[PDB]
């Protein structure tokens, strides 16, 4: 943290944040959600970190080199330490990246290092080659060399994501899944774990072994799992919570801006809200059916519920404002909604679904006052607009996520947030082979476009090809885009060091501090 001159710190440096829901895991190879990453970023530290403006900055790596964006050398700082007092080494990295790609780990982010195309990775992920063939090596204890199979000029930007953090072999091998329990866990970041009360709180404590401990100010942070946006704001206003999660109650946002205007932050956020179609579940293996669901949704009715917050209606998957995106709007986006409806019912009818022989659908969503109102609207619009009956089904966050991977749903509420600020952070999740493809979308056409992006000579060419990919994704109606996100949350006037200026919102507790009050 960087506390400005003139500020008087409080004696008690503690922070309470709502994290939105109970985490999947504190194992960095066993997580895929925003809540998971948010705690992970306080516990473990990879080669690089996000600075206060979203940019990549030194982490364990103090400096780095690259040849043709294909061989990357990272020089690890000599004072990087585990909560053990033991050194964080290059071999820790080799071990951890290997583990991330082992089929036996079954990581939901197994594919993340494949987005950077480390040598040897495709066959390893399919189980045809051992993990020790991965193109990552420790030249010495403080020098990691990564060899990619082609040039990827943005490879470094991946390396801030928690799935790429190092993890402790010895703890993992002694304790199996219990390695992350308070007494067992060994950590790399500004904090370690003090307590974990399932469905109540995760409490972390400052670690004096952290190389940059001198700059840390907060001594204890508490993460809560409140899925109720209303309960979140309630317990903020009553004094318990210092920072709400970044999802607001639709009916209360304007009261809040009128009442505590200086505590309401709203910043750009590179995430997309959409209704994910299970492309492998009949009748949604039929492109005409997917297209009818997409066109029949009335995005302007939906965004008009959150218009105070400034959300823009979505026409694709990757956010238009992502770095390197210059997207086009498809022709359907310019129609009236009545013409979109007409088209949709013609398409349904062509597939065999008529007035008299109507489609009935299940809409899955994770517990949330926000998702529940928007699911009730979605189901009502779809009925009126295209004659599809939609029933609601709600699951807890951990179970929600698992269900989508298993395929046991028709359509679901969904949200993807960039892991790095580049369009492949979204587009790669729609690859046939991706551990994150919960769409179950498989298009050899899409895939081959994406391969082309790393054969081109210029960034402008790459940018043009991402717009082809999006177009192909939309022509296949892989998803129902609804709106682009905003990062809106409440933050107490005494909490310092939250700028809101990273559009991926990768904040760290080691950057905040509490002003005397």
């Amino acid at each position: 943290a960087d506390v400005p001159a003139g500020v008087t710190l409080a004696e008690k440096q503690t922070l309470v944040r709502n994290n939105g829901s109970e985490v999947q895991s504190l194992d960095p190879h066993k997580i895929e959600g925003v809540p998971e990453s948010n705690i992970s970023r306080d516990l473990f530290e990879g080669l690089l970190v996000s600075d206060l403006d979203g940019h990549p900055a030194p982490g364990v790596a103090e400096s780095w080199d690259n040849k043709d964006a294909k061989v990357w050398t990272f020089h690890l700082r000599k004072d990087a330490k585990w909560s053990d007092g033991t050194p964080v080494t290059a071999q820790d990295f080799v071990y951890s990246w290997q583990r991330s790609v082992d089929p036996n780990t079954a990581s939901p982010y197994a594919s993340y290092l494949q987005y950077g195309h480390i040598a040897g990775i495709d066959e390893i992920l399919e189980g045809k080659k051992p993990i020790t063939d991965l193109g990552v090596k420790a030249i010495d204890d403080h020098t990691l060399e990564v060899t990619l199979s082609e040039p990827v000029p943005y490879f470094y930007k991946l390396l801030v994501h928690p799935s790429t953090s190092p993890v402790p072999k010895a703890a993992i091998e002694k304790f199996g899944e219990k390695w992350t329990q308070p007494g067992n866990i060994v950590t790399n970041g500004a904090y370690t774990l003090k307590d974990w009360v399932v469905n109540e709180r995760i409490v972390l404590e400052r670690s004096p072994t952290y190389w940059n401990n001198a700059k840390t100010v907060i001594n204890q942070v508490t993460y809560l799992p409140i899925a109720s946006e209303v309960t979140d704001v309630n317990r903020y206003r009553s004094g318990e919570i210092d920072m709400t999660n970044n999802s607001m109650p639709i009916e209360l946002f304007q009261k809040l801006k009128k009442e505590i205007p200086d505590e309401v932050h709203v910043d750009p956020y590179l995430c997309t809200y959409y209704y994910e179609i299970n492309n492998q579940k009949p009748p949604f293996n039929d492109v005409r059916v997917r297209t009818a669901l997409k066109l029949g949704m009335d995005r302007d009715i939906i965004v008009n519920k959150v218009k105070a917050q400034g959300n823009m209606p979505a026409y694709g998957y990757t956010p238009p404002y992502t770095d390197g995106a210059k997207l086009t709007q498809p022709e359907w986006f310019g129609w009236s909604q009545e013409k979109r409806n007409e088209e949709a019912k013609k398409l349904l009818a062509e597939a065999g679904y008529t007035a008299d022989k109507p489609l009935t659908i299940n809409l899955l969503y994770n517990t949330s006052d926000l998702h529940k109102k928007l699911a009730i609207a979605a189901s009502s619009l779809w009925k009126k607009n295209i004659g599809v009956n939609v029933k609601l089904v709600n699951q807890e966050w951990k179970t929600f996520l698992d269900t989508r991977h298993q395929g046991t749903f028709d359509v679901a509420r969904a949200g993807w947030c960039a892991d790095y600020n580049e369009p492949t952070s979204f587009l790669n999740t729609m690859l046939s082979n991706s551990s994150m493809n919960t769409a179950h979308y498989k298009s050899p056409a899409f895939d081959s476009i994406m391969a082309e992006t790393l054969k081109v000579t210029d960034e402008a060419q790459r940018t043009a090809l991402y717009t082809k990919a999006e177009q192909q994704l939309d022509k296949d109606s892989a998803i129902v885009p609804v709106y682009y996100y905003v990062n809106a949350r409440l933050v107490k006037p005494w909490v310092g060091g939250y700028t809101g200026k990273d559009p991926l919102d990768n904040t760290y507790t080691r950057n905040m501090y509490i002003v005397k009050h």
